[PDB]
């Protein structure tokens, strides 16, 4: 589930389905936590790596 | 992004979008990745905190 995985999503297309610029931008709330959570987690390893 | 905002997160229906379910089972996937990576943060915390 990288970045460009996530804002490349493609989904298949149908009648009434949900409106796809909503759906990317959440999309890339989503993706962005994730990129942060993982700098997190570095950053805690790092602190880890040093003491 | 808890699990339940996530999965709860309504989008409008239009023309021609998304397919729903398609979409629903993606940000399924992408709820249970931050809920791990929160996980982690938690361990690397306590590992710290125990010293």
């Amino acid at each position: 589930f990288t970045p460009n995985e996530i804002k490349n999503k493609e989904f298949s297309r149908v009648k009434n389905g949900l409106e796809p610029t909503e759906v990317a931008n959440f999309l890339e709330q989503l993706s962005t936590e994730i990129e942060r959570l993982k700098e997190d987690k570095k950053q805690l390893e790092k602190v880890i790596e040093e003491r």
